[PDB]
């Protein structure tokens, strides 16, 4: 059982490097349209405070320089949606994949495909924490990579990076521009707001140990989902919906455990920690599996 | 730091289906030669012990169903090395990338295309262990998934899956049908040797720790390379080799922090714990980034 990400290739086939002046970073070719952070447009001076609409009436065609591997794409258009710039180029990307734009929720997982100058350079499974921020692996010139999932051949294109915080983790937007969270693309210092545990997602990682053997955990206890939840908020772990029962039923059928007996066992893991043992090999909790990434790997 | 896998597109385009029968599995389509596991060959009656020899003999070439999807690619040759199976097609796959095959030692690090029916499904990185097993993430229909690193453009296949073994740990071969570690490709309970911690590879940890700071583990002492691998092996941590000594200079220049120094600093780290301290937020150390990942992050 590891963090598992969907193949990139169809996400590989889009990106493209964008350059305005001095500023580069990466953006994504779809169809005629090349999306990207607006933050492109800001030079050194113009990032620590931008005026966007300002920066952007004093833009022209011709000052963005589109680069799709070693072919320059002409740009015949520009508009900006949000904090996203959209660039109308006059070749359509032969290998755009059917995809569509959503907007996440925390605790649901995507396949981060980090980017540096437009070049693809590794892929990696994230989740937006509840304080909607991610905790990525992203270097300097990430910027406008983007986050996504797969099904069916449809990317779902659901996370476009923008900034690393202070304290390392990562925000972004979705697709139409609008930042994940209470920040702004400036560069100034931003905090987040207190994180908090995705217990959903703790319990379906106790489902995936009892799937893989490893059961040292389970108790005979039991709790309801109301005195459960008064523990989970007390550790500021996210409550526990009927919907989120629901959800983790194909793996309390599987394993013959019921959900709110796995709930007792992490009652008992919060109260009294580990003891120094591991859980598939993690000394931690891990809450950035969702139970469709535990059945879909365990299955 | 977490496991970062390959971009994955330049192998998922060679990915295809093989099937012989009913056995079915998964395939690797360059130029115009689909590499895959000779299990395919066996029918269930087959798969305990095969003689794969015998099984060859009564193959032609139109027995195989080779499929890029739903898209059947005809055989016009077939031969066996080791435990692969090399089916010659009449179509030269216009995706093929720059290529080679190599044989990876323990300790080092590969992406896996884990792929069922031809169809790849997920990509994630792993380790190859010292006792030649991966822990990897597969599932029925995985056979045939490949391992490979990514340099410049070039593919460097390392890896092709055939089976997973009682623990639950996979085992498999190079592109040339040698397998990793003493296995044999029947469906036999083989039993991984017993597994040890990759010395090269928490060097490298302590190293990516001192570079982003956190170095309170670095002692006063030094060592010789073969006092060090003497007591390491009384820890179940692999010993070095030279080559090992030899990929930790980058990091060791970056750092100003000699090997054999931080050999010592591992060594005390053996000899008395971590006394709840941890390292890079971890109070385990890790053992399946590289040098090679260190540095590429
Ligand atoms: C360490 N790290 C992790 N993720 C990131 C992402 N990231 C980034 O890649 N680039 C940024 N600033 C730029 C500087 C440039 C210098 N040149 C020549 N061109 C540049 C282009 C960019 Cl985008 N930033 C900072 C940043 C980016 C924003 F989009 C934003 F709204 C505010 C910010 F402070 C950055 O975080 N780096
Ligand atoms: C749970 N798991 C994790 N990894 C694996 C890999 N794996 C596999 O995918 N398939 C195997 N046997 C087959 C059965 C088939 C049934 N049909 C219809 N077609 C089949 C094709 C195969 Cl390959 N095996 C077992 C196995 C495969 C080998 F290549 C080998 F040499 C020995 C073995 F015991 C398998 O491990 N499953």
């Amino acid at each position: 059982f590891r963090k598992m990400a969907f193949p990139s290739g169809k996400v590989e086939g889009c990106m493209v490097q964008v350059t305005c002046g001095t500023t580069t970073l990466n953006g994504l070719w779809l169809d005629d349209v090349v999306y990207c952070p607006r933050h492109v447009i800001c030079t050194s001076e113009d990032m620590l405070n931008p005026n966007y609409e300002d920066l952007l009436i004093r833009k022209s065609n011709h000052n963005f320089l589109v680069q799709a591997g070693n072919v320059q794409l002409r740009v015949i258009g520009h508009s900006m949606q949000n904090c996203v710039l959209k660039l109308r180029v006059d070749t359509a990307n032969p290998k755009t994949p059917k995809y569509k734009f959503v907007r996440i929720q925390p605790g649901q997982t995507f396949s981060v495909l980090a980017c540096y100058n437009g070049s693809p350079s590794g892929v990696y499974q994230c989740a937006m924490r509840p304080n909607f921020t991610i905790k990525g692996s992203f270097l300097n010139g990430s910027c406008g990579s983007v986050g996504f999932n797969i099904d069916y051949d449809c990317v779902s294109f659901c996370y476009m990076h923008h900034m690393e915080l202070p304290t390392g983790v990562h925000a972004g937007t979705d697709l139409e521009g609008n930042f994940y969270g209470p920040f702004v693309d400036r560069q100034t210092a931003q905090a987040a707001g207190t994180d908090t545990t995705i217990t959903v997602n703790v319990l379906a990682w106790l489902y995936a140990a009892v799937i893989n053997g490893d059961r040292w955990f389970l108790n005979r206890f039991t709790t309801t989902l109301n005195d459960f939840n008064l523990v989970a908020m007390k550790y500021n772990y996210e409550p526990l919906t009927q919907d989120h029962v629901d959800i983790l039923g194909p793996l309390s059928a599987q394993t013959g455990i019921a959900v709110l007996d796995m709930c007792a066992s992490l009652k008992e893991l919060l109260q009294n920690g580990m003891n120094g043992r591991t859980i598939l090999g993690s000394a931690l909790l891990e809450d950035e599996f969702t139970p469709f990434d535990v059945v879909r790997q365990c299955s």
